This record gives structure tokens, sequence and C-alpha cells, in this order.
């Protein structure tokens, strides 16, 4: 029987490194014409070409792993490896081996899971995600947290190549030298941002973001656009 | 002026390391209340919290960056400073340093890259995403590529929880053990899969994949489901 036995795989944490084990059996690894190729598949998505390792040490790897993965076999074990190093969370995925030019009698594949902890983080919610206005128009943008944030909730604008920069801070309070056309406020269980009358330099991108818990998040945005 | 003054970024590669500087300009690190945050923007995407040092060496750090990058501070520069190590492609970001409870005063962003390679990756689009079939139905899947592959095409089986299956390598070659209900081919610049008559055991997500040229690429799945 041909087949691949893989090995190895869990729960790291980011930054951490670990190797995925698949032992060959029935065939060498040496066999000229053989190679050994990892793919990965993120929970939910498609598969991803990672490397391939050849019989005479030829080998390639994809952008996304280069620098952090190396792909190794050992004749002696007839065994390949996947050295992963310098995890993130987005290395999260189930891992397969696979031998050989197409891929065939693939490893049963194993979950790697790259978390630092849960997830308890506060979903910021902004309505809506763009907008059209006129000069002179008034402007409501809305939010709302997932949890209950008390007035901690601030307002941003940033402009296409500039740094965001603060507008209202704990719900209501305009910050010094913003033009008291924005106002901020919170109904039932949601925030507002106003702008009375839309002025030229208003067009923007705005961010809605709670500080009553770490982590700090932000809403997706609303772009203000010319109509 | 009250302001902050980045430095550092550029484009590094997978795995490598870099340090951002932000120097406080009009006031102190050390005051008491002050703290620094590190903020990152994907290009087209929103804001996101990296970390927060504040005066009394108190700090949090994001998930996204646990493990990966620490925050600093050095009062003998008055600078704050971002050490990001192992970057990969998904670190790529315009990052903000923003003064303390809300972030106002931010610095002007610099861009980060991490990147090993252009982009001459070739795209593989099927069609459909999904379909509704009964047994005994005929099913035909499609697939192109965004460049010629010639007939280096082949099409995989993955059923859900279990490892991809090899069903037909180099367009239209049948794996041995397949049941010949199964066939491929190959029209005007696209790739066709067809079921002849799908049987219950067919329900699955099937993947075309070309391998003409490193890196091998996947198209992104289509389910046979029941109707």
């Amino acid at each position: 029987e041909v087949q691949l036995v893989e090995s190895g795989g869990g729960l790291v944490q980011p930054g951490g490194s670990l190797r995925l084990s698949c032992a060959a059996s029935g065939f060498s690894l040496s066999t000229s014409g053989i190679g050994v190729t990892w793919v990965r598949q993120a929970p939910g998505k498609g598969l991803e070409w990672l490397a391939t390792i050849w019989w005479d040490d030829d080998n390639r790897y994809a952008d996304s792993v280069k620098g952090r993965f190396t792909i190794s076999a050992d004749t002696s074990k007839n065994t390949a490896y996947l050295q992963m190093n310098c995890l993130t969370a987005e290395d999260t995925a189930v891992y397969y081996c696979a031998q050989s030019s197409a891929m065939d009698h693939w490893g049963q594949g194993t979950l790697v899971t790259v978390s630092s902890g849960g997830g308890s983080d506060i979903q910021m919610t902004q309505s809506p995600s763009s907008l059209s206005a006129s000069v002179g128009d008034r402007v409501t943008i809305t939010c709302r947290a997932s949890q209950d944030i008390s007035s901690y909730l601030n307002w941003y604008q940033q402009k296409p190549g500039k740094a965001p920069k603060l507008l209202i801070y704990y719900t209501s309070s305009l910050h010094s030298g913003v033009p008291s056309r924005f106002s901020g406020s919170r109904s039932g269980t949601d925030f507002t941002l106003t702008i009375s009358s839309l002025q030229p330099e208003d067009f923007a991108t705005y961010y809605c973001q709670q500080y009553s818990k770490f982590p700090w998040t932000f809403g997706q945005g609303t772009k203000v656009e010319i109509k």
C-alpha cells in the first residue's frame, strides 16, 4: 500500500514554531522522479500550494512561506518534514503532504492553529459603509458595539494619504479645534456622528473606535463621497 | 507644536525584521498620563490597533502581533519604537503611531511591505462556485487559467474532513481506480470536468490545479450539493 503517514501540528502561539512529519510507506523518497509537496487549507477556504522538494534536492517555495518555512526529507527515516517558523494567526490551516507531475496519495492532514487567545473582542459595526452627499447636507453616521461600552467611543476622520484625525472623544466631546458642525451622541445601544452642514473639506472616511476594553477596535469605516 | 515624527519602514522579505521610530516633539513620554499607541492600516482596509505602552511601563498587545512585535519607549531620546519581528505578507500595511483616553496627534504613517517577489502567479478561476444536482445528473465544471498552461491541469475531489483526491491529470487522463464516469477535456482557453451520471458518493468539492509553472495554483473550488 502506497500512502503517506502524517504527524504533528496542533495549537501554538504566534512567533512559535513546529515541525510536521510525513512518513512514506510503500515507496522511497530517494527514488528518482519522486517528490513531496506540502499544501494547506484555511478553515472554509480552498487549497494553497506551499512547497515541493524533489528526489534530487531541487525545491520550490511559495511566497507566503519564504523565509519562514523550510521543507526537508530524511532518507534514513524515509520521512519528509515541513519546518514551520515564526507562525502568525494567518498560518492557521489544515496542512497536507502529498507525493509528487500531480499530487497523489495525500496525507490525512493536520490542523495547525496559531492563536494567543476565547475571542472576547468587542466588534464595532458602522452604517452605512459609504454615503453620497452634497455640500451643505446633513450627514448622520451610525455605530454600534457588540457589548456595552458605555460612552467610551471616539470618532476619527481620515483623508486619502493622510493619517486619521480625532474629531470627538467620549461619545460627545468635540476635540479642540474641530468645527462645531461635528457632533456625537448615543441613543439606545448605538452611537451617531452628525455633520450638521457638510463642508467641502469633510469628504473623507470616518471611523468609530471603542476604548472601554483592550483590544481597542475600530469600525470598518464610512466613506463620505461627493454626489 | 505637539506632534509625533515617525521614521522607518519600507520593503522587506518575509521572516525579516525592522523597527519603526516615533519621536515625540512638544511633550515628554515620561509625563504621567502619556502613552504611545501603534495602529496599522492594510491597503484598502480600515484601522487595526496593535499595541499601547504607557508612561508607567504598562502595556497591552493585540493578538495579531503577540510574540512577534514589541513596543518600547526611550526617555533618553524621547522616542517610542515598534520592534517588528518575523514579518509575513499579511503584515503589509501603513503603520501609525499616536499619542495616548483617545488617540491624538497621529504620526504621518509609513508603509511596511513584506514581499518575497512581480506577481507572475497564474490565477485559476472555477465556475460555478457551487451547483445543485441530483443522483444520475450530468454535471459540468469549468476552469480557466490567467495564462496558457497547455494541458498541465489536474482535477481533485475533496469530501468534508478528508484529504483531496486526484481524479484526472494532464487535462484528460483518468487516474487509475477513479470511475470512468469522470472525464476531463479542454476547449478554447478553458477546461471542463464532466461527471456523466452523478453518483451518491460524488457530492463533494472539486478543485482544478495548474502545474505548468511554479507556484502551483488551485481554483477556488466548486461544491456539488444535493438538490
